[PDB]
């Protein structure tokens, strides 16, 4: 069993995610065997588009995280400009080159602050 490296970091922070619940998302591993794929079910925010609706998203880390970001793409219908066709997220956060770019340091619940920012502001 050869163990791949970001598993101690992303199976922190799905501890740390798990035991700190926030309002307006829940994230997991779409299965257990796998740190690297997860899902995010996301609410729409209120007086928004989105409002009334929920949201799965698959938020799929590579195998060198955290050096390389995850890439995102919503399952469910949404429509929004940074949305593609496909559903992937073409977000700046989410982009290599504070906020405004991939770092290492980012985990995934700064990821969703961004991703709940631009569905509050379509």
């Amino acid at each position: 069993g050869l163990v791949p490296r970001g598993s101690l970091l992303l199976r922190r922070q799905l501890a740390e995610l798990n035991k700190n619940p926030v309002e307006g998302f829940s994230a997991g591993l779409i299965d257990d065997n796998d740190l690297y794929r997860w899902e995010v079910l996301i609410i729409g925010p209120p007086d928004t588009l989105y409002e009334g609706g929920v949201f799965k998203a698959h938020l799929t880390f590579p195998k060198d995280y955290p050096l390389r970001p995850p890439k995102m793409k919503f399952i469910t219908e949404i429509w929004h400009p940074n949305v593609d066709k496909n559903g992937d997220v073409c977000i700046s956060i989410l982009h290599e080159p504070p906020e405004e770019r991939w770092l290492p340091i980012h985990t995934v619940e700064t990821i969703m602050i961004s991703v709940i920012s631009m569905l509050a502001d379509p």
